[PDB]
């Protein structure tokens, strides 16, 4: 997250932190995700496509810091890793960039909701907030494009939804943005998602309900003028989500 504010997991208690264990034994951060039911975290396929073995992954819930434990956190193995079969990637765009992780603890339990661990509601089909609506994004991604390190502390910021018309202009992304994607950005381009925020939640208030409107997917650089963040449009994937979680 470029700009924004530090936060703790109580403010985004559906946020999932996904790590990978290497053959060398070291564990590194991969991507964010969101808890949508006790046994299911939703994320982005591009996060796992290179290393699609479920066994290598670890998922934390209720975690506010990257490399230290947070009181109350839960740790899970990945029982199922479900990538979207129509995934594809260009040199920038990721299409159908959506994945599901079924989580299971070493005792064989799913998540237990708490003050730091809660599910996020899915949107109604094809039901998105109007352009110009303010939504929240959350992650452990870079604070500056030129940073080597990720922040130790969780961050969040606010971005406004951009119309498909505006995002499809040639100076923005042209055809790279599709109707299965949403764009969002700051009017001054001063705050944004970045590398390491992929898979994390774009949350909007819809009806009167915090709702998972998007999943961080891609962008050309971060917080660059005329280059919004691009998000998988969750309201266009409900049958896929339901089919793979039921
Ligand atoms: N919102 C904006 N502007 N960007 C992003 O969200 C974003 N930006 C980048 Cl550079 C990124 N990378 C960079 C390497 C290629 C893809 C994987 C990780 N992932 C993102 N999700």
């Amino acid at each position: 997250i470029i700009g924004g504010e530090f936060t703790t997991i109580e403010n985004q208690p559906w946020f999932a932190a996904i790590y990978r264990r290497h053959r060398g034994g070291s564990v590194t951060y991969v991507c964010g995700g969101s808890l949508i039911s006790p046994c299911w975290v939703i994320s982005a396929t591009h996060c796992f496509i290179d290393y699609p073995k479920k066994e290598d992954y670890i998922v934390y819930l209720g975690r506010s810091r990257l490399n230290s434990n947070t009181q109350g956190e839960m740790k899970f193995e990945v029982e199922n890793l479900i990538l979207h079969k129509d995934y594809s990637a260009d040199t920038l765009a990721h299409h159908n960039d959506i994945a599901l992780l079924k989580i299971r603890s070493k005792e064989g339990r799913c998540a237990q909701p708490s003050r730091t661990i809660q599910t996020i509601a899915l949107p109604s089909m094809y039901n998105d907030p109007q352009f110009g609506t303010s939504c929240e994004i959350t992650g452990f991604g870079k604070e500056q494009s030129t940073d080597y390190l990720y922040p130790e502390q969780l961050k969040m910021t606010v971005v406004k939804l951009i119309s498909h018309r505006e995002c499809q202009q040639p100076h923005y992304y042209g055809s790279e943005v599709t109707t299965k994607m949403l764009c969002a950005a700051d009017p001054q381009w001063k705050t944004d998602s970045c590398q390491g925020d992929s898979g994390g939640p774009l949350v909007c208030s819809l009806q009167g309900r915090m709702t998972l409107t998007g999943i961080v997917s891609w962008g050309r650089g971060c917080a660059l003028k005329d280059k919004p963040g691009v998000y998988t449009r969750v309201s266009h994937f409900l049958p896929w989500i339901r089919s793979h979680t039921k």
